[PDB]
């Protein structure tokens, strides 16, 4: 049971689950996966993958470990900008 998900993030290749995708509702994900492929099949995202790692990790460990908070904000990743902006909150010293 489920759908395993090969990714093309601007040439860094991810895989993943349909689960781990959709969890999060209303996301660049939700949409795309309701698009372009490259030779291989796999879904193609036209974004740099420099910190896709991290987003894709959040999306299946659902913890944490700035252009993280803004990729996540393009990709609609409700909660991980919530808890990204609220890391801020903590550190404020005003």
């Amino acid at each position: 049971m489920g759908e395993v998900i090969h990714l093309n993030v601007g040439g860094k290749r991810f895989s993943t689950s349909r689960q781990t995708l959709t969890w999060i509702p209303d996301s660049f994900f939700s949409s795309l996966l309701s698009t372009l492929k490259d030779e291989t099949g796999a879904i193609f995202i036209d974004r740099d993958p420099t910190v896709f790692a991290p987003i894709l990790n959040f999306l299946r460990t659902k913890e944490l470990d700035s252009s993280l908070l803004h990729e996540a904000q393009f990709y609609g990743l409700t909660p991980l900008v919530r808890r990204l902006q609220l890391r801020e909150e903590l550190d404020r010293s005003s």
